[PDB]
């Protein structure tokens, strides 16, 4: 067996193999907008994706990852709440079986249809595997998806999904520009948290954008045609691959905006 999002191995079971699941800085969380405090000391986010080099897309059995060449300082996240330079390694999404659920973070208990995670590692730790062992090792930029108008910059991702239907399939995926997945505004909330999948390491500075992007119903329907299973195994649609909100405990969520 293995962890997953099924009836028998979903989020409420993860603690049995990953006891940090019940830890002090777990993610995602509900963002209570009225209690989040505006912090005028927070800087604008600096997103520098002009030279980003995508390489490949992978169905890993839990989601799909669009992977980047992180061997040089290209595609970096700086500023905001962060000290230093964080390099983009991959992005992926979490989504629902229906448009009314799918996000990991919630906003005043509102669930979005999906949530995009742009994952970055702190260059002071040299590579990703070392960074996840540090409390300031990662910065994950989270972006909500709502269903409405299509996101033109998402379509190249949607169209390659047919070629990675099942667990363990990958496809070449070069020249994809992740700037096409951003909203207009970079206003954000931030808090200290964790990976949202096992091993659930408490190594993430979360930066969650206030403004969702709009994707079309047809775009998200194509996410829901993916499979958790491998080729030749009983079909299990890749849907509801989100962890619910976890206790905030002794944390403060800060807002970059009034
Ligand atoms: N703690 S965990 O890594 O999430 C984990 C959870 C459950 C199990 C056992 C398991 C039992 C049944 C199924 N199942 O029917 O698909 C899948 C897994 C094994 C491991
Ligand atoms: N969903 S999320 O919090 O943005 C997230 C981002 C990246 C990862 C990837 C990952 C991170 C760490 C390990 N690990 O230490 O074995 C394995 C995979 C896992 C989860
Ligand atoms: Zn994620």
């Amino acid at each position: 067996h293995h962890w997953g999002y099924g009836k028998h191995n979903g989020p409420e079971h993860w603690h049995k193999d990953f006891p940090i699941a019940k830890g002090e800085r777990q993610s995602p969380v509900d963002i209570d907008t009225h209690t989040a405090k505006y912090d005028p000391s927070l800087k604008p986010l600096s997103v520098s994706y002009d030279q980003a080099t995508s390489l490949r897309i992978l169905n890993n059995g839990h989601a799909f990852n669009v992977e980047f060449d992180d061997s040089q300082d290209k595609a970096v996240l700086k500023g905001g709440p962060l000290d230093g330079t964080y390099r983009l390694i991959q992005f992926h999404f979490h989504w629902g079986s229906l448009d009314g659920q799918g996000s990991e973070h919630t906003v005043d208990k509102k669930k979005y249809a999906a949530e995009l995670h742009l994952v970055h590692w702190n260059t002071k730790y040299g590579d990703f595997g070392k960074a996840v062992q540090q409390p300031d090792g990662l910065a994950v930029l989270g972006i909500f998806l709502k269903v409405g108008s299509a996101k033109p910059g998402l379509q190249k991702v949607v169209d390659v999904l047919d070629s990675i239907k099942t667990k363990g399939k990958s496809a070449d995926f070069t020249n994809f520009d992740p700037r096409g997945l951003l909203p207009e505004s970079l206003d954000y909330w931030t808090y200290p948290g964790s990976l949202t999948t096992p091993p659930l390491l408490e190594c993430v500075t979360w930066i969650v954008l206030k403004e969702p992007i709009s994707v079309s119903s047809e775009q998200v329907l194509k996410f829901r045609k993916l499979n958790f299973n491998g080729e030749g195994e009983p079909e299990e649609l890749m849907v509801d691959n989100w962890r619910p909100a976890q206790p905030l405990k002794n944390r403060q969520i800060k807002a970059s905006f009034k």
